[PDB]
């Protein structure tokens, strides 16, 4: 073995592999990161030997894009990955490719807004009927399953709800039943969850999160578990040409490397947020996969490796009014935006940042319904922070 | 008027628009260029204010790409526009927003093979009922409309026969029906033709090709001709996540300023190696608009405007084996790729299929895209290439 | 010769340089671009491999920054290029390589502002002596070489009075008188005129201005017309650590493909601008090599291929008053900015955009001189412009 | 206080400072990050409004590299800093703002190459003498300053035998001779010692390795406690044309917010692999701030905030030869190249010369960056290594 090869018969660790999974010294030069193709098309070498060096238009394959790619399909355990411009269009791509008219899908009702929209919106006038169904129960999803139900999409934690999903059991019952489990494991990062190893057959991540974590790129990724499911993922993208770029793709393996550490730092900024607001007189309730009174302990317990994530949620007590002068008077380092995941800690109000009251709240998304993605300031401020935006409430 | 203002009442000439439309230096600093918003959030000042400063979340839009969005809306003659990951993202967005289970949309025959494929192998799926025929008599296009036609998807010049379609003729036809004319321009730029001057409702481009002219970045772009439709594009385009990254907004807010002087580059050589494939002994027939062997050159006179284009064909005597010998032995500066509308002359013979006769391509067909290099290197380029067909 | 050889005894035209110059597609993939080596550090294969594969550290050299150098010693026609962080950069390199206490420098004294400054203001107190001369007349720099004169900087066209150097007889003297000459051809281009090919011994480049042409980065370039030239140069760039970086050479590299169509547009505008200005009965004074009047008009006749370029002078009839009017009421497309040789027009007034009367005026630098760079607009909103602007003035 | 105001009369946390000094949301459209200035000039509103809004010309100024340096000036606690292309052009402006012909200038003989090679091999030949000591002890410090002496440089730990200089004794002998200390912290990070708050006048680093710590940019950094010094060094900059890019400051506004917890990870990394390697049977010494064996101990612990660093040196048996064979056969994950402080693990050894023993740097010498891989592929490749040795 010399310098430039790995010890054989040797699986590097997880963390190893973050920084330098499915990326080598360049071959021509050595450089040690991925150089960036900017670049639209590949000159070939002759008729006979067209894509004998692998590609031709980075709208259907890059190599940046590529190794990208690779790094999150080995971080996943997934067979291949495919990058996308944004988390919605790897989400789009899916339902695009296992879904026809008459198909029947089964969503968690607690999805991401933006999942819920474009299968209400968009995908349902193709007469593909989308069921939103609770998933916490893993039988409710075994009998709701149709002989028309082609997909289970599930979502673990949930945005913004952090409801969970047991994610073996529901891939053992759609197993069973012969049925796609498709899981968005965004807010957990495969740091603390990995739906392949659980059984799910694919995995959507929005890369924009915590994969970027700096609210730097836009990105999506679909992480299929066989080459059947990865080629026709792969084929849609060149078809609705929806790929990342090159330059997103480079943010993100840079970012990568990172992300351990990261969402390590947050999660424990997060464990202590979450006990001081559990604590706070103004505040009604609080949710957190990582303090003791979490509904689904067990279900945390069981399926969350390391950490308990990034993503919290309270009410304050007064209702939505007391919420909006907390939320307007949260001060630095706090952010008032949308996304989550990233080094900036960012608080929201969903339910005022467009339909109504009943649905908002069988959804659970309540009135003073405050999401909170915690980031890596120090813990003390972000607390300051808090207390006197409660104070103000 | 002082400096930094635009003479009220006062349109910008052409080139103008291409260098300066859409954009304004940048109120905070002067930068001369919008900074690049390599940022996927931004911060709300309250409640109450939110979205008061416009944007909210990178995904629905981002300020780069709306200044760029802006210089394509003034360039096309468009109410409004939206940039795309790639062409055939924007292509894709047309179909998914304006056609449902039950419907039927007319195809140019002769189109890029990627809408060809996305709807016969995609959307059809859907039900939705994908006509594809000749587009060059828009008699055709006018018998062929049915009860359920929703869009009338024109392309001109086509890719790779370089066809032409009337787009007057075609939008007139469309407007009686109250049917959606979408046209792909691609290979014209709006400086040779703007379809929506022409009657098109809604235009759609790869910005990949000659917006960025570079071989660097990949984009799309749909120009809507009303308010109602571009809204439309808009939801859509959020909702399927499709949207252009602001760098790559950056890069094509750059390269379109010399979009002008780049095409008018690339149609003077593409015209002087037309002339001169005209007369090769090898060369079965060249199809360039700009020479008189050019069978639709009165719809080219009508409605091409400045130039006929840095695209042209030609087919060699001997077939499929002709055609490949002579790509294997196309030098430099030529490139052997796919793409095209580049400073970077690119060839290319698509057929290395029965319908491929009736798609027009033939076994010699060779599709050129001329860039802006010395054209006697291009043309000693393609004569010794030649003599090894 | 197959596809991607170029054929054999051919030298490639000037326009194909531009747009091919020192670049050939990716080895590894074909990528018809060069990919951008966004990268500090290049690993080695081993001990008795150091350097094989050519690079170990950015600051010395890059892949992309090597590309865009070959590019641009092709296309000046010199030996070697060395790309900078701008073109300050490269000047203060070329000063530095070159000159001792105790040294002699003969600069023409209507160079560019920040040359001269970088001479007087701080390579003089290493007891440098600059001496600053009319470089119209050769034989003036001629007699003025001194027996400690190293180095003749001379600048054609000069920023910002468009004075022209006789670059073939100032490189005929420094060869006779074994002299380093310099010239800073930053306004002229080498599309107009290349110093290297007329004898020069170092070109100095500002990249920023005609070679980048869209107001998108900074750069500087040394042309070396031998290798001893050029390794100094590229010794002293490693030892001031102010190379170029490798996104910077990739725009470079994108935007000199357009060198030459830019510059035929930009120069024909400033031409019809020129002779606009030169009939306005408010304007005093129009100084472009174009225009039949140019005072050096035999110079650049016999110096200037294809253009005259893209800048010119004049001087508005009432002095600073009316100047100070009619630059706060120029239009746009116009911008009142700095810099010059862009796509954009820019106007602007170098004596109120710090010294004195005398001085600015013996340099030629008048009250109401407003200089102009022209961009590729239409020549007639540039022209309707500026006449409104001189309507108010 | 309302939301996106920092409390009146707070200051930050630390780590708050990493993730938000000098950057608030865009105020034209909220943007979470400022945008990259990617431009080069900026359009000046008229004559008299000349700078108003703070800047003209990329060269001088920038708005991300401002964001940038006000980051970095409170990071390190300074009136104000300065970024450039590199951290050899931050030092080589040092050295040509603040020397003279006739002055002198005492640097630690144990300096980084580069800045032994730019003094001894350039700027010497302004007839400016360079003085190179052994600065473990403060008083040699003290007794080498001439009254020609202006600038007295440490680099604290030293690359790369990781020697300590002690910065606050240095300062108050400066101080009492008026002389200007210059410290490069580049391997400490401001996370484990901030020479300002010591007493330095000038901090110099290279942006390239911790600051960044992933291989990706280069970048210096002048951190000025005066504003005297800072206009100085600012001029210069601009004089000499060596400015740190937009984007350059965009990634390492970026990388900077991750330093603290970087830096931590790879300390506790290189704590394990020292202490792997103090027991190693191939191995002669082990350098590390935090193992017992480290000579300056005391100094360590008084001067070192937080942790003890990402780098390491060691000395294995055998000398050069064996020193050779252990570079030819580390394993991944490791790389063998140049540069430290990334996210990625690095070794080297400088030597493949009788003042490499004057500058303590031995035949088996080897510098180790300790990244934040997991630290048993790091110890079992170098393991394996030594088992070649
Ligand atoms: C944000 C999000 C998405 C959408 O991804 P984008 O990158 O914003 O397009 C999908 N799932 C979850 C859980 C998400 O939070
Ligand atoms: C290439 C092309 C497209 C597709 O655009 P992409 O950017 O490659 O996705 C659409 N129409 C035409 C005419 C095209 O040539
Ligand atoms: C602008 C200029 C320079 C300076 O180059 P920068 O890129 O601004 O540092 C040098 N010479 C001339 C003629 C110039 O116009
Ligand atoms: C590398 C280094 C430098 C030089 O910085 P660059 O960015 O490589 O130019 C200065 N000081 C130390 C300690 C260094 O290690």
């Amino acid at each position: 073995v010399k310098a430039g090869d790995w010890l054989p018969g040797f699986t590097p660790r997880e963390e190893t592999v973050y920084v330098h999974g499915g990326v080598e010294p360049d071959p021509l030069t050595g450089a040690i990161l991925p150089p960036i193709y900017q670049n639209t098309t590949f000159v070939q070498e002759s008729v006979e030997n067209y894509l004998s060096k692998g590609f031709s238009y980075s709208r259907t394959s890059n190599p940046t894009v590529l190794s990208l790619e690779k790094k999150i399909a080995e971080i996943e355990g997934g067979f291949g990955a495919c990058c996308f411009a944004t988390g919605m269009a790897a989400t789009v791509t899916i339902f695009s490719a296992f879904l026809a008219p008459g198909d029947h899908c089964l969503v968690t009702n607690c999805s991401y807004g933006g999942t819920n929209r474009c299968a209400r919106l968009h995908f349902s006038k193709y007469n593909i009927d989308f069921e939103f169904i609770d998933f916490r129960d893993p039988t409710n999803v075994e009998k709701a399953i149709r002989p028309q139900t082609k997909v289970v999409f599930s979502e673990s934690p949930c945005n913004p709800t952090l409801y969970l999903a047991d994610i073996e059991a529901i891939s053992q019952i759609c197993k069973e039943k012969k049925v796609l489990h498709v899981c968005d494991s965004t807010f957990a990062t495969p740091y603390m969850m990995r739906p392949l190893d659980l059984g799910a057959d694919i995995v959507v991540q929005s890369t924009t999160k915590y994969y970027d974590g700096h609210n730097c790129t836009l990105g999506g990724a679909v992480i299929s578990s066989t080459k059947e499911i990865h080629d026709k993922v792969f084929f849609l993208r060149n078809v609705m040409g929806n790929i990342m770029s090159a330059q997103t793709a480079f943010y993100t393996l840079l970012t990568l490397k990172t992300l351990p550490i990261r969402v390590e730092k947050q999660s424990a900024n997060a464990q202590k947020i979450a006990e001081f607001l559990s604590k706070h007189h103004k505040v009604e309730h609080v949710i957190y996969p990582g303090i003791p009174s979490f509904p689904q302990k067990e279900l945390a317990l069981k399926q969350h490796k390391n950490v308990h994530g990034g993503m919290l949620a309270f009410e304050v007590k007064g209702g939505t009014e007391a919420g909006i002068r907390m939320m307007n008077h949260v001060p630095r380092p706090w952010s008032l935006c949308e996304n989550l995941g990233a080094c900036e800690s960012i608080i929201t109000c969903p339910a005022v940042f467009n339909m109504l009251r009943e649905d908002r709240l069988k959804v659970g998304i309540t009135d003073g319904f405050i999401r909170v993605s915690v980031g890596i300031e120090d813990v003390n401020d972000l607390i300051d922070g808090l207390d006197y935006a409660l104070s103000k409430a």
